[PDB]
């Protein structure tokens, strides 16, 4: 169970194989974070892991349905 993010801006491939193409709203393992601005995302199948920019993956909400009143 990896921290889960969430793409708040969509991602088209540009070189993509070592990148992690997602969309607005795709949800993805976040492995690792580099300073240069990439997280290594990973396919929530755990099929495969890409680079993806670090501002576009936000926290996604599993396991929490904080419901406030």
């Amino acid at each position: 169970k990896d921290p889960k993010f969430e793409a708040a801006y969509d991602f088209p491939g540009s070189g993509s194989s070592s990148e992690l193409p997602l969309k607005k709203g795709d949800i993805v393992f976040i492995s690792r974070d580099e300073p240069s601005g990439w997280s290594l995302a990973k396919l929530l199948d755990g099929s495969k892991e890409g680079w993806v920019p670090t501002a576009y993956m936000t926290p996604y909400k599993d396991t929490r349905n904080t419901v406030p009143v």
